[PDB]
């Protein structure tokens, strides 16, 4: 195992959230959630989730941003199993964060000056 690491060089890894979450509101997970993690340097393997895959940085620019939206309905970004309507935007400077259930919709050049 690599144990907790340090702020990666603008890279991210895919983690799988393993936990029994039963909610009567209409949304519940059963040991089967997974998502990408940018800058997981301080990420540690906790029973709650488990390291699934890893990704280095090498594709974005210094301002280009990538807005991605969920495709299924179980990929949690900050640990909150959201639905396909949930989406997140990546603002890395020279990297590449391929989500798992969230696909990209387009590109957005950020402002440098």
């Amino acid at each position: 195992g690599s144990h907790m690491q340090v702020v990666l060089p603008n890279t991210a890894l895919h983690l799988k959230a393993l936990l029994d979450f039963e909610d009567k509101d209409g949304d519940k997970v059963v040991a089967g959630d997974e998502w990408l993690f940018e800058g997981p340097g301080t990420y540690i393997p906790r029973k709650e989730v488990e390291v699934v895959e890893i990704i280095q940085a090498t594709i974005i620019r210094q301002n280009q941003a990538l807005r991605l939206r969920a495709r299924k309905e179980c990929w949690d970004r900050d640990g909150k199993e959201r639905v396909t309507g949930e989406e997140w935007l990546v603002t890395t400077v020279g990297a590449y964060l391929p989500a798992v259930f969230e696909e990209v919709l387009d590109l957005v050049d950020a402002v440098i000056l």
